[PDB]
Protein backbone atom coordinates (compact mmCIF):
# COMPACT_ATOMS: atom_id res chain seq x y z
CA UNK A 1 0.00 0.00 0.00
CA UNK A 2 1.36 3.30 -1.39
CA UNK A 3 2.32 6.40 1.16
CA UNK A 4 2.00 10.32 0.42
CA UNK A 5 1.50 12.63 2.99
CA UNK A 6 -0.11 11.02 6.12
CA UNK A 7 -2.61 8.67 3.96
CA UNK A 8 -2.41 5.43 2.38
CA UNK A 9 -2.89 5.15 -0.93
CA UNK A 10 -4.69 1.65 -1.95
CA UNK A 11 -4.44 2.44 -5.67
CA UNK A 12 -2.09 -0.47 -6.97
CA UNK A 13 -1.49 -2.62 -8.98
CA UNK A 14 -2.65 -1.45 -11.68
CA UNK A 15 -1.40 2.84 -10.49
CA UNK A 16 2.72 2.88 -9.61
CA UNK A 17 4.79 5.39 -9.27
CA UNK A 18 2.75 8.20 -7.42
CA UNK A 19 3.94 11.93 -7.19
CA UNK A 20 2.13 14.57 -4.89
CA UNK A 21 -0.48 17.15 -6.13
CA UNK A 22 -3.27 18.39 -4.05
CA UNK A 23 -5.63 18.17 -1.05
CA UNK A 24 -8.63 19.56 0.38
CA UNK A 25 -11.20 18.82 3.49
CA UNK A 26 -11.97 15.10 2.62
CA UNK A 27 -9.68 14.24 -0.21
CA UNK A 28 -5.67 14.49 -1.53
CA UNK A 29 -4.75 14.08 -5.22
CA UNK A 30 -1.46 12.31 -7.14
CA UNK A 31 -0.53 11.59 -10.47
CA UNK A 32 0.24 7.87 -10.54
CA UNK A 33 1.49 5.71 -13.57
CA UNK A 34 -1.34 3.26 -15.16
CA UNK A 35 -0.05 -0.09 -16.29
CA UNK A 36 -2.98 -0.83 -18.43
CA UNK A 37 -3.76 2.25 -20.56
CA UNK A 38 0.36 2.71 -20.38
CA UNK A 39 -0.22 6.73 -19.47
CA UNK A 40 0.30 8.88 -16.41
CA UNK A 41 -3.50 9.56 -14.76
CA UNK A 42 -4.75 11.72 -11.86
CA UNK A 43 -6.12 9.89 -8.63
CA UNK A 44 -8.27 11.70 -5.85
CA UNK A 45 -8.75 9.75 -2.83
CA UNK A 46 -12.22 10.79 -1.27
CA UNK A 47 -12.85 9.87 2.75
CA UNK A 48 -16.51 11.28 2.56
CA UNK A 49 -18.01 8.62 4.89
CA UNK A 50 -17.83 10.48 8.40
CA UNK A 51 -19.89 13.82 7.16
CA UNK A 52 -23.78 14.11 5.06
CA UNK A 53 -22.62 17.07 3.01
CA UNK A 54 -19.61 15.54 1.58
CA UNK A 55 -21.30 12.00 0.92
CA UNK A 56 -23.96 14.12 -0.80
CA UNK A 57 -21.09 16.20 -2.84
CA UNK A 58 -18.83 12.51 -3.75
CA UNK A 59 -22.29 10.88 -4.75
CA UNK A 60 -23.67 14.41 -6.80
CA UNK A 61 -20.03 14.42 -8.72
CA UNK A 62 -20.14 10.14 -9.30
CA UNK A 63 -23.37 10.16 -10.52
CA UNK A 64 -22.78 13.03 -13.14
CA UNK A 65 -19.71 12.39 -14.28
CA UNK A 66 -20.30 8.78 -14.84
CA UNK A 67 -23.95 10.36 -16.83
CA UNK A 68 -21.83 12.57 -19.05
CA UNK A 69 -19.56 12.40 -21.97
CA UNK A 70 -18.08 15.22 -23.30
CA UNK A 71 -14.21 16.52 -24.87
CA UNK A 72 -14.90 19.60 -22.71
CA UNK A 73 -16.15 17.74 -18.84
CA UNK A 74 -13.97 15.45 -17.30
CA UNK A 75 -14.57 12.17 -17.34
CA UNK A 76 -14.02 9.35 -14.68
CA UNK A 77 -11.97 6.69 -15.92
CA UNK A 78 -11.97 4.27 -12.89
CA UNK A 79 -12.92 4.20 -9.36
CA UNK A 80 -10.66 2.16 -6.59
CA UNK A 81 -12.13 1.04 -3.63
CA UNK A 82 -12.35 -2.09 -1.09
CA UNK A 83 -14.42 -4.99 -2.34
CA UNK A 84 -17.13 -4.22 0.60
CA UNK A 85 -18.90 -1.77 2.57
CA UNK A 86 -17.61 -2.72 5.98
CA UNK A 87 -14.03 -2.59 4.42
CA UNK A 88 -14.25 0.67 1.83
CA UNK A 89 -12.76 3.89 3.73
CA UNK A 90 -11.58 5.82 1.08
CA UNK A 91 -12.64 6.15 -2.62
CA UNK A 92 -9.63 6.52 -5.35
CA UNK A 93 -11.12 8.62 -8.84
CA UNK A 94 -9.32 7.62 -11.29
CA UNK A 95 -9.33 10.72 -14.46
CA UNK A 96 -7.39 11.72 -17.29
CA UNK A 97 -4.30 13.73 -16.00
CA UNK A 98 -3.91 17.59 -16.81
CA UNK A 99 -0.79 19.88 -17.21
CA UNK A 100 -2.34 22.12 -15.64
CA UNK A 101 -5.37 24.73 -14.49
CA UNK A 102 -6.66 28.02 -15.43
CA UNK A 103 -6.31 29.83 -11.82
CA UNK A 104 -2.37 28.48 -12.21
CA UNK A 105 -1.93 29.04 -15.98
CA UNK A 106 -3.55 33.20 -14.96
CA UNK A 107 -1.40 33.82 -12.27
CA UNK A 108 1.64 32.83 -14.18
CA UNK A 109 0.87 33.62 -17.71
CA UNK A 110 -0.19 36.63 -20.86
CA UNK A 111 -3.10 35.12 -22.08
CA UNK A 112 -3.46 36.16 -25.94
CA UNK A 113 -6.58 36.92 -27.68
CA UNK A 114 -6.64 33.60 -29.38
CA UNK A 115 -5.84 31.58 -26.52
CA UNK A 116 -8.74 33.77 -24.45
CA UNK A 117 -11.34 33.15 -27.49
CA UNK A 118 -10.49 29.46 -27.20
CA UNK A 119 -10.96 28.93 -24.09
CA UNK A 120 -14.30 30.72 -23.75
CA UNK A 121 -15.48 28.63 -26.50
CA UNK A 122 -14.37 25.21 -24.40
CA UNK A 123 -16.20 26.65 -21.19
CA UNK A 124 -19.49 27.61 -23.14
CA UNK A 125 -19.03 23.98 -25.30
CA UNK A 126 -19.22 22.22 -22.36
CA UNK A 127 -21.40 24.37 -20.45
CA UNK A 128 -23.96 23.78 -23.49
CA UNK A 129 -23.63 20.08 -22.73
CA UNK A 130 -24.16 20.57 -18.43
CA UNK A 131 -27.29 22.99 -18.97
CA UNK A 132 -29.04 20.11 -21.67
CA UNK A 133 -28.77 17.73 -19.44
CA UNK A 134 -31.10 20.65 -16.62
CA UNK A 135 -27.95 20.75 -14.18
CA UNK A 136 -26.20 23.22 -13.10
CA UNK A 137 -22.34 23.52 -12.23
CA UNK A 138 -22.94 26.57 -9.38
CA UNK A 139 -18.91 26.68 -8.94
CA UNK A 140 -17.08 27.41 -12.12
CA UNK A 141 -14.05 29.30 -11.72
CA UNK A 142 -10.74 29.17 -12.89
CA UNK A 143 -9.17 26.06 -10.37
CA UNK A 144 -12.01 24.22 -12.17
CA UNK A 145 -11.11 24.39 -15.78
CA UNK A 146 -8.14 21.85 -16.26
CA UNK A 147 -5.83 22.64 -19.11
CA UNK A 148 -3.46 20.11 -21.16
CA UNK A 149 -0.45 21.06 -23.08
CA UNK A 150 -2.12 21.92 -26.06
CA UNK A 151 -4.96 23.34 -24.43
CA UNK A 152 -7.90 20.95 -24.36
CA UNK A 153 -10.05 22.75 -21.17
CA UNK A 154 -11.63 20.38 -19.10
CA UNK A 155 -14.57 21.76 -16.38
CA UNK A 156 -14.21 19.54 -13.30
CA UNK A 157 -15.84 19.57 -10.30
CA UNK A 158 -19.49 18.69 -10.08
CA UNK A 159 -20.10 18.66 -6.17
CA UNK A 160 -21.85 21.93 -5.77
CA UNK A 161 -23.75 20.88 -8.99
CA UNK A 162 -27.71 20.86 -8.79
CA UNK A 163 -30.76 19.83 -11.61
CA UNK A 164 -31.84 23.39 -12.23
CA UNK A 165 -35.18 24.37 -10.10
CA UNK A 166 -36.17 27.58 -11.64
CA UNK A 167 -39.55 27.67 -9.83
CA UNK A 168 -38.06 27.26 -6.84
CA UNK A 169 -35.71 29.98 -6.86
CA UNK A 170 -36.61 32.50 -5.06
CA UNK A 171 -35.35 33.88 -1.31
CA UNK A 172 -34.77 36.52 1.11
CA UNK A 173 -31.91 39.27 1.09
CA UNK A 174 -28.14 37.71 2.32
CA UNK A 175 -29.38 34.42 2.40
CA UNK A 176 -26.29 32.25 2.79
CA UNK A 177 -24.47 30.64 0.19
CA UNK A 178 -21.43 28.23 -0.41
CA UNK A 179 -20.32 28.89 -4.45
CA UNK A 180 -17.07 30.82 -4.73
CA UNK A 181 -17.57 34.13 -4.29
CA UNK A 182 -15.26 35.77 -6.59
CA UNK A 183 -17.71 33.95 -9.33
CA UNK A 184 -21.33 34.63 -7.27
CA UNK A 185 -23.76 36.57 -9.12
CA UNK A 186 -25.45 39.35 -7.85
CA UNK A 187 -28.60 37.80 -7.28
CA UNK A 188 -27.42 35.36 -4.65
CA UNK A 189 -26.92 38.25 -2.46
CA UNK A 190 -30.41 39.96 -3.01
CA UNK A 191 -33.30 37.07 -3.83
CA UNK A 192 -31.72 33.53 -5.77
CA UNK A 193 -30.97 30.62 -4.33
CA UNK A 194 -28.79 29.87 -7.70
CA UNK A 195 -31.14 27.13 -8.87
CA UNK A 196 -30.88 28.69 -12.43
CA UNK A 197 -28.72 29.00 -15.48
CA UNK A 198 -27.99 32.48 -15.69
CA UNK A 199 -25.94 31.67 -12.16
CA UNK A 200 -23.36 29.40 -14.48
CA UNK A 201 -23.23 32.34 -17.05
CA UNK A 202 -22.45 35.00 -14.50
CA UNK A 203 -19.38 32.64 -13.40
CA UNK A 204 -18.67 32.43 -16.98
CA UNK A 205 -18.54 36.43 -17.30
CA UNK A 206 -16.01 36.49 -14.16
CA UNK A 207 -13.94 33.85 -15.85
CA UNK A 208 -13.72 35.74 -19.28
CA UNK A 209 -12.82 39.55 -17.59
CA UNK A 210 -10.37 37.65 -15.33
CA UNK A 211 -8.71 35.98 -18.22
CA UNK A 212 -8.20 39.76 -19.76
CA UNK A 213 -6.28 41.01 -17.20
CA UNK A 214 -5.23 38.35 -15.68
CA UNK A 215 -6.90 39.64 -11.82
CA UNK A 216 -10.22 38.55 -10.36
CA UNK A 217 -12.81 40.91 -11.78
CA UNK A 218 -15.03 41.39 -8.73
CA UNK A 219 -12.48 40.44 -5.82
CA UNK A 220 -15.14 40.90 -2.90
CA UNK A 221 -13.41 39.81 0.58
CA UNK A 222 -16.76 39.00 2.38
CA UNK A 223 -20.91 38.03 1.29
CA UNK A 224 -21.98 41.69 0.70
CA UNK A 225 -18.20 43.35 -0.32
CA UNK A 226 -18.96 40.80 -3.24
CA UNK A 227 -21.91 43.35 -4.23
CA UNK A 228 -20.53 45.89 -3.42
CA UNK A 229 -17.86 45.19 -6.45
CA UNK A 230 -20.44 44.18 -8.59
CA UNK A 231 -22.19 47.52 -8.42
CA UNK A 232 -18.82 49.29 -8.42
CA UNK A 233 -18.54 48.29 -12.20
CA UNK A 234 -21.99 47.47 -13.46
CA UNK A 235 -23.49 50.91 -11.73
CA UNK A 236 -26.76 51.36 -9.98
CA UNK A 237 -29.45 48.90 -11.01
CA UNK A 238 -32.01 50.82 -13.83
CA UNK A 239 -35.50 50.83 -12.19
CA UNK A 240 -36.70 48.27 -14.27
CA UNK A 241 -34.30 45.97 -12.84
CA UNK A 242 -35.51 46.84 -9.23
CA UNK A 243 -38.62 46.68 -9.99
CA UNK A 244 -38.18 42.66 -10.51
CA UNK A 245 -36.86 42.54 -6.87
CA UNK A 246 -40.10 42.00 -5.09
CA UNK A 247 -38.12 41.18 -2.15
CA UNK A 248 -38.41 44.90 0.51
CA UNK A 249 -35.05 44.06 1.91
CA UNK A 250 -33.30 43.52 -1.01
CA UNK A 251 -34.80 46.35 -3.39
CA UNK A 252 -34.66 49.11 -0.06
CA UNK A 253 -30.91 48.05 0.46
CA UNK A 254 -29.70 48.81 -3.01
CA UNK A 255 -32.12 52.05 -2.95
CA UNK A 256 -30.24 53.14 0.20
CA UNK A 257 -26.83 53.12 -2.09
CA UNK A 258 -25.77 56.72 -3.85
CA UNK A 259 -25.84 56.69 -7.75
CA UNK A 260 -23.01 54.91 -9.07
CA UNK A 261 -22.15 54.89 -12.57
CA UNK A 262 -21.20 52.13 -14.94
CA UNK A 263 -17.03 51.68 -15.41
CA UNK A 264 -17.13 50.94 -19.38
CA UNK A 265 -15.81 47.73 -19.93
CA UNK A 266 -13.17 49.50 -22.51
CA UNK A 267 -11.75 51.54 -19.76
CA UNK A 268 -11.28 48.57 -17.57
CA UNK A 269 -9.94 46.58 -20.64
CA UNK A 270 -8.29 48.97 -23.06
CA UNK A 271 -6.44 46.17 -24.96
CA UNK A 272 -9.54 43.79 -25.58
CA UNK A 273 -10.88 42.94 -28.91
CA UNK A 274 -14.35 44.94 -28.62
CA UNK A 275 -16.05 41.62 -29.89
CA UNK A 276 -14.89 39.64 -26.27
CA UNK A 277 -16.28 42.99 -24.54
CA UNK A 278 -19.72 42.96 -26.17
CA UNK A 279 -20.13 39.41 -25.01
CA UNK A 280 -18.66 40.13 -21.14
CA UNK A 281 -21.45 42.82 -21.22
CA UNK A 282 -24.01 39.99 -22.08
CA UNK A 283 -22.78 37.69 -19.58
CA UNK A 284 -22.36 40.25 -16.60
CA UNK A 285 -25.96 41.17 -16.82
CA UNK A 286 -27.47 42.46 -13.42
CA UNK A 287 -30.95 41.08 -14.26
CA UNK A 288 -30.56 37.31 -14.62
CA UNK A 289 -33.71 37.09 -17.27
CA UNK A 290 -32.23 39.48 -19.28
CA UNK A 291 -28.33 37.97 -18.75
CA UNK A 292 -27.50 35.85 -22.20
CA UNK A 293 -27.48 32.30 -22.41
CA UNK A 294 -25.15 29.29 -23.34
CA UNK A 295 -26.17 28.41 -26.11
CA UNK A 296 -26.41 32.87 -27.35
CA UNK A 297 -23.44 33.07 -26.32
CA UNK A 298 -21.83 30.62 -28.30
CA UNK A 299 -23.47 31.97 -31.57
CA UNK A 300 -22.15 35.29 -30.75
CA UNK A 301 -19.70 37.24 -33.23
CA UNK A 302 -16.51 36.87 -30.82
CA UNK A 303 -17.05 32.93 -31.41
CA UNK A 304 -17.17 33.14 -34.88
CA UNK A 305 -14.66 31.11 -35.86
CA UNK A 306 -15.29 28.15 -33.25
CA UNK A 307 -19.03 28.45 -33.74
CA UNK A 308 -20.46 25.29 -35.23
CA UNK A 309 -23.75 23.76 -33.29
CA UNK A 310 -23.77 20.47 -34.83
CA UNK A 311 -19.93 20.00 -33.27
CA UNK A 312 -21.37 21.35 -29.84
CA UNK A 313 -23.54 18.38 -28.69
CA UNK A 314 -26.50 17.96 -26.07
CA UNK A 315 -27.23 15.47 -23.37
CA UNK A 316 -29.06 12.26 -24.65
CA UNK A 317 -30.39 11.86 -21.05
CA UNK A 318 -31.50 14.58 -18.82
CA UNK A 319 -31.34 14.46 -15.26
CA UNK A 320 -27.85 10.40 5.95
CA UNK A 321 -24.48 9.26 5.19
CA UNK A 322 -25.02 5.93 5.91
CA UNK A 323 -27.49 5.22 3.27
CA UNK A 324 -25.14 7.66 1.01
CA UNK A 325 -22.22 5.11 1.49
CA UNK A 326 -24.56 2.56 0.07
CA UNK A 327 -25.27 4.62 -3.28
CA UNK A 328 -21.64 5.89 -3.64
CA UNK A 329 -21.07 1.50 -3.04
CA UNK A 330 -23.75 1.18 -5.50
CA UNK A 331 -22.32 4.11 -7.76
CA UNK A 332 -18.96 2.52 -7.91
CA UNK A 333 -19.12 -1.16 -8.74
CA UNK A 334 -19.27 -1.15 -12.33
CA UNK A 335 -15.49 -0.24 -11.87
CA UNK A 336 -15.01 -3.64 -9.50
CA UNK A 337 -13.98 -7.10 -11.09
O1 LIG B 1 -12.28 16.10 -5.92
C1 LIG B 1 -12.77 17.13 -5.51
C2 LIG B 1 -12.68 18.37 -6.39
N1 LIG B 1 -11.48 18.37 -7.21
C3 LIG B 1 -10.17 18.70 -6.66
C4 LIG B 1 -9.26 18.34 -7.80
C5 LIG B 1 -7.89 18.44 -7.92
C6 LIG B 1 -7.26 18.05 -9.08
C7 LIG B 1 -7.98 17.54 -10.16
C8 LIG B 1 -7.27 17.12 -11.40
N2 LIG B 1 -6.12 17.75 -11.64
C9 LIG B 1 -5.42 17.41 -12.75
N3 LIG B 1 -4.27 18.05 -12.98
C10 LIG B 1 -3.65 18.99 -12.07
C11 LIG B 1 -2.14 18.99 -12.26
C12 LIG B 1 -1.50 20.09 -11.43
O2 LIG B 1 -2.04 21.38 -11.76
C13 LIG B 1 -3.44 21.42 -11.45
C14 LIG B 1 -4.22 20.39 -12.26
N4 LIG B 1 -5.77 16.47 -13.65
C15 LIG B 1 -6.92 15.84 -13.41
C16 LIG B 1 -7.68 16.14 -12.29
CL1 LIG B 1 -9.15 15.25 -12.04
C17 LIG B 1 -9.38 17.47 -10.04
C18 LIG B 1 -10.00 17.87 -8.87
C19 LIG B 1 -11.43 17.88 -8.48
O3 LIG B 1 -12.41 17.52 -9.13
N5 LIG B 1 -13.38 17.18 -4.26
C20 LIG B 1 -13.43 15.98 -3.44
C21 LIG B 1 -12.27 15.88 -2.44
C22 LIG B 1 -11.15 16.86 -2.67
C23 LIG B 1 -9.86 16.40 -2.93
C24 LIG B 1 -8.83 17.29 -3.16
C25 LIG B 1 -9.08 18.65 -3.14
C26 LIG B 1 -10.35 19.12 -2.90
C27 LIG B 1 -11.40 18.23 -2.66
C28 LIG B 1 -12.79 18.76 -2.43
C29 LIG B 1 -13.73 18.43 -3.58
Amino acid sequence: PEMVRGQVFDVGPRYTNLSYIGEGAYGMVCSAYDNVNKVRVAIKKISPFEHQTYCQRTLREIKILLRFRHENIIGINDIIRAPTIEQMKDVYIVQDLMETDLYKLLKTQHLSNDHICYFLYQILRGLKYIHSANVLHRDLKPSNLLLNTTCDLKICDFGLARVADPDHDHTGFLTEYVATRWYRAPEIMLNSKGYTKSIDIWSVGCILAEMLSNRPIFPGKHYLDQLNHILGILGSPSQEDLNCIINLKARNYLLSLPHKNKVPWNRLFPNADSKALDLLDKMLTFNPHKRIEVEQALAHPYLEQYYDPSDEPIAEAPFPKEKLKELIFEETARFQP
